[PDB]
């Protein structure tokens, strides 16, 4: 056997079952959507996770292989902290934190032959070593006074069942292997500095990557794919996405309204400033 | 014969033709998009239909089926109502109403064997009884004065042709059966109370669901699908979607601009409280 | 041998390899998103290319072909101009221009037999003639003063390698042929009136279409597709889409914030105007 076997478990005139075994380096990354409310600047609408893409390249055994991994979270816990009700009080309406009840979906795709025409897969199995994602420090740009910082928060990712997924980005639609990761809250806890909250275990979305370029997991997978026998057929990969046109229309109308209102406000201020 | 047979009509080494005949309980739902124009709040930008997902789980004959149904509207008619150009008058720039000339699409997918690898389908036929969708009572909120409530509106969906489609959500991409419904307006008439619009037939987008958790229609479908012979292959079902990155960037840009403007307004209002 | 043959290069019980040769009329267009900042109204946030859909019908030999095209731009240079930092000074933060270093993608799909089950394709080749795309006139509608107009800009799209891709919209998902075009700058040059910028080549995103219905290019392609033997088999074409729910929720929250702020501003003007 070998670390990157390529076995033919069946063949036919037009189709063939190919067994692919591979050792892969899954480098995944977190993306945080931070929405801040309007007013003085002491209110934050939300700090949540969103799916994050990451395309990279690494050296296999004598080969330069280009991979694309997208990370996402499920079963997140929404926490809320209030400094009061006045406009000056620091308050976050909600923010997502990862706990033992959550899952992390890291779907990995590669340019190897194991993914070229992956439309049907059976006997899918994998091995994955656990890792630790430690929470970094994220500071809040308050208009006045001290700056709170959300520091800490570690979760150990442990391997779970692997399945089949699809990465839908604006450029490429890829048929990927979704590795599911369970989480265990670890000793490094997260606390909001200068706030009445601390020593609570999890990994908030404020700064999951903690300044790290990525989180790397060395995995292995073995699958059987039903692909055309001729190794020339190529499934469409590159994409032209024009989804959610109604959302674009709403964004345009909202921007038009905001532009008109801001134009009126700016004129009403400049007339006074022109004394 | 059976209500839920799994017949074989052809088989080869790697592929086969499965004739699936199944009874289904299509539970669908409407989604209303409401955009309210800025200002005193006496006008609404748009009241439109939008695609609506609904994932449920119902008991078939001895088994539990997890179903995912997505509803959409086509050919919607654009009505409008304005009392004048005065800011303090009721104005709906454009709202969507469903009439006979329009159609209702319902994509339906199940975790049963009939949808495991549905990529190719032929001889797709179905039977599907009609349903009645009545209109709810949606109230319009104003700073002061009366509250015109849009009430009434009923339309009967009658079964029409059936095709194949794809349900694209934020979590799952599903090859599904698209049931098409023609429309016949029923006796109830939608009208805005305390307003000069009444005796109008159709189904508006204000509150299509009428407070119902779902609209349920019983269906049956028979189809022949070209599926891999081994009942262990799996087409990707879940998804990791990061499309419309430019739209996210524009949303962030406008959020930043609005935050700046709101902070400016807050500073201006706070300066007026010094003495 | 005729221009629109569909030859059988292989056939089996359930699958076959078909050689489709077709002469097509690709009609495409450029879509541009123009984002305008707030303030007095002398700052455009950006003028950027975005994917552009266009569905049409053209007469083949004795039959009408319904085609769907999607244009996109890759590797577009970003040019910025800032005459002065003052609010009243004209500014365009960044606009996209396509040069030799840029590429134009055009995804093309038809209701013909060549695209009906296009999931696996080999031996793909094409013959496409070049087309000249010239930018039109776009006027910057400033609040008060002169309106600069950006006029000119001409490039030649020369046929490049052809591959597979997929067009995703709010209505259809189409496995399609991706024609790539390289760019060669032409004699006409884009310039902005009443500005110290001119004699620089490219195709600015302000008005690539030159106020024209479409850019038409006659092409031909030959491909070998692995499709089900029975032609009654159909893959999904239409889709129901609910992608980017987080985006819609954030847009709704932003709309609520804007409505609250605008109502507050309008009430402030009303009370300030009440003597």
């Amino acid at each position: 056997a070998q670390a990157n076997e390529d076995i033919v478990v069946s063949k036919t005139s037009l189709w063939k079952e190919m067994q692919y075994n591979r050792d892969i380096t899954i480098r995944f990354k977190f993306a945080s959507s931070i929405v801040k409310s309007g007013g003085l600047g002491y209110k934050w609408s939300e700090i949540s996770f969103k799916p994050a893409n990451y395309q990279y390249t690494y050296t296999r055994d004598g080969e330069e292989v280009t991979a694309h991994t997208t990370c996402s979270v499920n079963g997140m816990n929404d926490f809320n902290f209030n400094g009061g009700s006045l406009p000056t009080d620091f308050v976050i309406s909600r923010y997502e934190v990862i706990k033992e009840n959550s899952y992390v979906y890291v779907d990995y795709w590669d340019d190897s032959q194991a993914f070229r025409n992956m439309v049907y897969v059976r006997s899918l199995a994998a091995n994955l070593n656990s890792v630790i994602c430690t929470g970094g420090d994220y500071s809040f740009a308050l208009p006045v006074g001290q700056w709170p910082v959300m520091t800490g928060g570690a979760v150990s990712l442990h391997s779970a069942g692997v399945t089949l997924s699809t990465q839908f980005t604006d450029f490429v639609s890829l048929n990927s292997l979704r590795f599911r990761f369970r989480l265990t809250v670890e000793e490094p806890s997260f606390s909001i500095t200068r706030t009445r909250v601390s020593r609570l275990y999890g990994l908030p979305a404020a700064n999951p990557n903690n300044g790290k370029e990525y989180y790397e997991v060395a995995g292995r997978f073995s699958l059987i794919s039903l692909v055309p026998s001729n190794d020339d057929y190529q499934t469409p990969i590159t994409n032209s996405v024009t989804v959610r046109q109604d959302l674009e229309r709403q964004l345009g109308e909202l921007r038009e309204e905001f532009n008109a209102l801001s134009q009126e406000i700016a004129m009403s201020q400049l007339i006074d400033l022109a004394l």
